[PDB]
């Protein structure tokens, strides 16, 4: 019974990240053999295109424990900001709830995308290669109940990065 898992990196990270590599390594460290890609927009890569076309409509997006977050991939980019249920835990590869655990002082997620999951070249920490304070990236405060809220955060801030199973 088909679903795609959305899991957080084990530590908050600043704007200089080797995202896809971190998702792959931590996924494998947790014993997961599926293909995880970063839930981010980057150089010539829109966030909405990360998941394969074949899995964008009928597979619910669940957390590590199987609890449903979104009914499918496509619905996240309708324009509402990817409204999800804040009463559901968002687990990291090692099993900690990003929402409650004090290890993540800022409950905000990096994304560098507009409400349609399209890349914002001037809002994604230079394609995630800088921690400079004067540079910003778009991130979403999980308190708003949205995964794609449009808020500016300095690239120096250590925030949450999610990984998504790109195919089934």
């Amino acid at each position: 019974r088909p679903v795609l898992h959305l899991v957080a990196l084990n530590t908050p990270v600043a704007g200089d990240i080797r995202a896809d590599f971190q998702c792959f390594q931590q996924a494998r460290a947790a014993g997961l053999l599926s293909t995880f890609r970063a839930f981010l927009s980057s150089h010539l890569q829109d966030l909405s295109t990360v998941v394969r076309k074949a899995e964008r409509f009928g597979l619910p997006i669940v957390n590590l424990k199987g609890q449903v977050l979104f009914n499918n991939w496509d619905s996240i980019f309708s324009g509402d900001g990817g409204q999800f249920n804040t009463h559901i835990p968002i687990y990291s590869f090692d099993g900690r709830d990003v929402m409650t655990d004090p290890s993540w002082p800022q409950k905000v997620v990096w994304h560098g995308s507009n409400p349609h999951g399209v890349r914002l070249v001037d809002k994604y920490c230079e394609a995630w290669r800088t921690t400079d304070m004067a540079v910003t990236g778009f991130a979403s405060p999980l308190s708003t109940g949205k995964i794609l809220d449009q808020k500016a955060y300095s690239c120096a801030n250590r925030l949450i990065v999610l990984c998504i199973e790109n195919s089934f």
